[PDB]
């Protein structure tokens, strides 16, 4: 089961209510037993911007800096710049993890999206070899808290900025499902700066309330990689047997995975699929 | 048409594909008669973060810190950062926008995402009163120009990664769209780093030549905000005539807005729609 939790928050103000949802989080899992550390991102003023510097010594080669592969070495060396490090610590000493953030431009705020970048290192968050399922992530869980200004019929499938499933695919899939995360189901408050005061404080004790048991939940699905040729010669295609089947399929297995069909109903947002 | 050409760049090597990209398009398009400006964020050491700093100006309500509201606020009176203004006059005298960097975690580096962040502020990039096709930056067109280290096959439809067009759709809609650009259709370029010496050279060819009738592209498919009830009392949600005349249609409108069927292939990759 679960024992211990990291919360990573985004958000400059102490006032808003994604510190008080961070709060709600903190209180409900310790009082249910939990160990809760915290990754607030602002206070901590962390640096979300990728560089050289993120490697405490000399480069591997200097005369053609490429992030991925120095960073890696850096990380098995252990020449990873601190900040990272202790970030990296936090990842593997934790059985769940919460993002709680205001959505940015349909998707995370940029000092999260650097703090993925930094922190997420190859070797110790992913691997070619053991991408999504097999990643180093798989016995550890995740979930998105996002609150949103825009309501909830705007992400609708007929809604303006359209179906929040997509929306989603990138961070829950490319992000935390690559790592290995099991991803549960997304915490979305809509309109969060059109929502009555006690409205507000009845979304905060819901939160709590699925946070008492949260690991019991089934997780989000997402096509499982041995339907793929993982190798890269085959460009890691599905298998041609998984394809053919697939071919009498009416929906597909995704969102990402749509294959020109009909995406399963709330794919990225409700489990069960 | 359009003489004037902006270009932000979210890199950090001068030795990398993404510089080189830059220039071919900078020394292509001056060669056409463009005025050519540049925005590489990290050359500028771009602050990405968006906080209190932002406004110069005396808050409307510095206890209970909104940064939506404050933002708009010191942009129309005049008190937004300094190097903010200064991003927003390179917006403004530009007709074309180019996009340059490298696929970070299925999205734009966090310098760049801390760019639309604190850049693309309500009232000057937006208006909820006239979203997306009717905004501000209507009169311009957008064009996102990526390399990415996966293959181009692990983002087909059947690729481990799943289909691009999704991982495209939240900065292309989301952003891009939102603020009333015209989205082009996007310049990617797989596995850069394992490309020959002789096939690179061809890629930056092969991008000057678009670039020399960019302006006269048909761009990708959005659906017009004219299908929708526009209107906090509507939902934003789609009309119920349009609703009616889909229910008979195959495919989806758009990968936002597939409507629980079909994508049309490509919506995010190739126009004509
Ligand atoms: C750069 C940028 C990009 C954005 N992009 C998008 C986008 O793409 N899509 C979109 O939909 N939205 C977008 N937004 C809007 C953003 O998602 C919302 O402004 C944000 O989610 C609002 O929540 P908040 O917690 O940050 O803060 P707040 O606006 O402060 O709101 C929290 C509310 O709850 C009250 N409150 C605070 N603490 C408590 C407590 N303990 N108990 C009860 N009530 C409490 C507050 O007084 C307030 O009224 C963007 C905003 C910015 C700044
Ligand atoms: C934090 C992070 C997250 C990432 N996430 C993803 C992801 O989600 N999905 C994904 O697919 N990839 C991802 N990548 C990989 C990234 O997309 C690639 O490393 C990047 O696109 C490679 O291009 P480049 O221009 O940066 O640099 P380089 O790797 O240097 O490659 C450019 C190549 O062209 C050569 N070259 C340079 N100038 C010229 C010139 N003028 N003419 C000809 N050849 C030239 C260089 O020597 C080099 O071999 C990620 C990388 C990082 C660091
Ligand atoms: C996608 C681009 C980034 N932006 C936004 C889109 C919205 O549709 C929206 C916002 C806000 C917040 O400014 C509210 C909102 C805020 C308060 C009360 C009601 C709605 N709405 C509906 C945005 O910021
Ligand atoms: C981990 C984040 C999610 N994303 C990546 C996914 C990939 O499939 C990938 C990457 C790289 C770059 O590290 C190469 C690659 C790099 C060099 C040569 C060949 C492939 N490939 C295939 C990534 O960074």
């Amino acid at each position: 089961a679960g024992r211990r939790a990291l919360i990573v928050l985004a958000h400059s103000e102490r006032t808003s209510f994604n510190y008080a949802m961070k709060e709600a989080a903190a209180a409900a899992l310790k009082k249910k037993g939990w160990e809760v550390v915290e990754s607030d991102l602002y206070a901590m003023n962390f640096n979300p911007i990728i560089s050289r510097k993120d490697i405490t010594g000399k480069l591997k080669d200097p005369a053609n800096f490429q992030y991925p592969a120095e960073s890696v070495l850096a990380y098995k060396e252990g020449h990873l710049s601190p900040d990272i490090v202790a970030e990296q610590k936090k990842l593997e000493a934790a059985d769940l993890v919460i993002f709680q953030f205001p959505l940015q431009w349909f998707g995370v705020p940029a000092i999260l999206k650097g703090w993925f970048e930094r922190v997420f290192i190859g070797e110790f968050a992913y691997t070619y070899a053991a991408m999504y399922d097999k990643g180093p992530f798989r016995s550890k869980k995740a979930v998105l808290s996002i609150t949103t200004g825009g309501s909830g019929s705007m992400y609708s499938l007929q809604g303006i900025h359209g179906d929040m499933n997509v929306i989603l695919w990138p961070i829950q899939s490319g992000i935390l499902h690559f790592c290995g995360f099991q991803v549960l189901e997304p915490q979305l408050t809509y309109s969060i700066g059109h929502t009555p005061a006690d409205a507000r404080i009845q979304i905060l004790e819901g939160w709590k309330k699925r946070l008492e048991n949260i690991w019991d939940e089934t997780p989000l699905y997402f096509a499982p990689s041995s339907l793929f040729d993982l190798n890269f010669q085959a460009g890691f295609l599905m298998k041609k047997e998984v394809q053919d089947e697939e071919k009498n399929k009416k929906f597909g297995l995704s969102v990402g995975h749509h294959l020109g069909k009909s995406i399963p109903t709330d794919n990225q947002i409700k489990a069960r699929k």
